[PDB]
């Protein structure tokens, strides 16, 4: 038909014909054929209105104008209904089931995607692009929401993994990826509005995720004691979401960035807190156990450090930008740590973490020592980490006290992931830590021997001494000093075989070679040595071996 030269009578007849076809509906007519009939009506309408066309203004013409307009309007409304209907063929569902059963979320069939794209193109083609886009956005939005609704409860909810945020987050990652595939399927490869459409469907989900995430981060802040290490799970959570959004345009991306900042400070505060927790715990009890054994502070410190080692991935990941000052106290005194400028890749996460554990162990030892010095010498300023401090008159007992606690620290590390996290310089700093306190236990012995040696020097300047009483006096002093030290040393029973063997060797190494030389030097100042010299070197050795074991 040539619309420009056709009578309104013939045109109207054509229209009524097209109407009968449309009345049958989309399915009977065929979707593509249906839209084509509407296009014919639309094109007819335009061909008879235009200024070019100059038809008389009578009821006949007005009647066909309204008829075409309304018929097109009703047909397009049936098209939206059809569109909405296909979108809702997929019903709300519990993603957890799909996650558990390892099944893909429901998806539209090829023919349905084809019908949806055809209708999208139809409306974009008739200047209703955004209209149909909002319908699509809207339908998808409330559908996804209803699915996530099955998890919002379990995630508002510390056993590692115990939280509905993990599966919740997993569910969200599934929808995010599925929606991207849907948009890529519905539009031409380079359709400019794809990113925009996807964003309208995902932003609400993100807004909801962000809320919940912010909620959990609140609970953690409140009951930090039992939820402290939960932040580690929240971190991988937001990291996973952000990773899934790479390249995707978003409206409220700011929410996630703020979440990444709020959860990064929390985890950062855990390490810094660990130290202060140790400092406060070590100085909480002013008294020293009478048996000089393991303390509460040590038990607590190791139990905590054992926890961190359960999130090696989180801890290591948390070492990002993280530094040693970010956890060390502002006081920070070099001599109170076993760290040695041994040039290490300080940019390595494993190195940074390792240091953290070592600093924690150093802090426990030195603070327990400070508390011990304050307890035994109330009026003195603590001089910690100094085996040579003459002012400290209790080095032996203190050394033992710290070693007994370090014995537990070592055990907890060995039987733990901590053993691996310290491999290398970690275990090395710990040995240096033990040496310092073994050195404390052996210090009084050095004084004994240094004293004996000074009295020999001062007396051996001129001719060899024949002064029996002066010589007898030198032995007497040694004997008294010896016996007093043997006596005190018996008050401390180490449990660790390794520490016992070391103490034994070091004590014998200091005393025996010097006594043998002192003895051979002066024994013959007497006709019968046995009567003026209490111990022969062999008798002295016997006494020391009994003490050791």
């Amino acid at each position: 038909t040539l619309n420009s030269v056709a009578s309104v009578k013939d045109l109207a007849n054509e229209a009524s014909k097209y109407e009968i076809i449309l009345q049958k509906g989309i399915n009977q007519v065929g979707l593509k054929q249906y839209t084509q009939v509407v296009h014919k009506l639309d094109d007819m309408l335009e061909d008879i209105q235009s200024g070019q066309a100059n038809r008389e203004e009578n009821s006949e013409f007005h009647g066909i104008l309204t008829h075409l307009e309304q018929l097109i309007k009703r047909s397009e409304a049936q098209l939206r209904v059809y569109f909405i209907s296909i979108l809702n063929s997929i019903k709300p569902f519990d993603p957890q089931i799909n996650i558990t059963k390892k099944m893909p979320f429901p998806y539209y069939e090829d023919q349905q995607l084809g019908a949806l794209s055809w209708i999208l193109d139809y409306f974009h083609g008739n200047s209703e692009g955004s209209i149909i886009q909002d319908i699509l956005v809207g339908e998808r939005s409330k559908l996804i929401l209803k699915c996530m609704a099955f998890l919002e409860p379990f995630a508002k909810e510390y056993e590692k993994g115990s939280s509905g945020m993990n599966s919740y987050t997993e569910a969200l990652l599934g929808f995010i990826a599925n929606e991207k595939s849907l948009v890529d399927d519905l539009y031409s490869q380079y359709t400019e509005s794809k990113p925009h459409v996807l964003s309208q469907i995902l932003s609400p989900l993100i807004s909801a995720y962000a809320k919940l995430f912010g909620a959990n981060l609140k609970i953690v802040r409140s009951n930090l004691e039992n939820f402290g290490f939960f932040s580690f799970e929240l971190v991988e959570s937001i990291n996973d979401v952000k990773k899934s959004l790479r390249g995707k345009e978003l409206q409220n991306y700011n929410l996630l960035q703020d979440c990444t900042q709020e959860v990064r400070q929390v985890t950062q505060s855990l390490f810094r807190d660990a130290i202060d927790r140790i400092i406060k715990k070590a100085n909480s009890i002013s008294t020293i156990p009478s048996n000089n054994g393991v303390t509460e502070a040590t038990v607590d410190t190791m139990s905590r450090l054992r926890k961190f080692s359960e999130y090696k991935n989180g801890c290591l990941g948390a070492m990002d930008n993280i530094t040693r000052e970010n956890w060390l106290p502002s006081n920070y005194k070099e001599k109170e740590y076993t760290l040695q400028n041994e040039a290490l890749n300080w940019e390595d996460h494993n190195v940074l973490l390792s240091c953290f554990i070592s600093d924690c162990i150093d802090t426990l030892a030195v603070n327990l020592e400070r508390k011990a010095q304050i307890a035994l010498m109330p009026n003195q300023e603590p001089d910690v980490a100094n085996p040579n401090s003459s002012k400290n008159k209790h080095k032996q007992r203190i050394g033992f006290f710290i070693l007994m606690n370090l014995t537990l620290v070592e055990q907890i590390v060995e039987k733990s992931e901590l053993n691996l996290m310290l491999a290398g310089e970690g275990h090395s700093r710990l040995e240096r830590l033990k040496k310092r306190y073994i050195s404390y236990m052996v210090s009084d012995w050095r004084d004994l021997t240094a004293n004996l040696m000074d009295s020999v020097f001062i007396d051996s300047s001129g001719k060899k001494s024949k002064d029996k009483e002066q010589i007898k006096e030198k032995f007497r002093k040694f004997n008294e000093g010896f016996e007093d030290l043997v006596s005190k040393t018996k008050q401390y029973k180490l449990s660790d075989p390794s520490l016992k063997v070391t103490l034994k060797s070091e004590i014998i190494s200091l005393v025996m070679p010097m006594y043998e030389r002192f003895y051979s030097r002066y024994k013959d100042s007497f006709k019968n040595p046995r009567k003026h010299i209490k111990y022969t070197p062999d008798e002295l050795t016997t006494v020391l071996n009994q003490l050791v074991r």
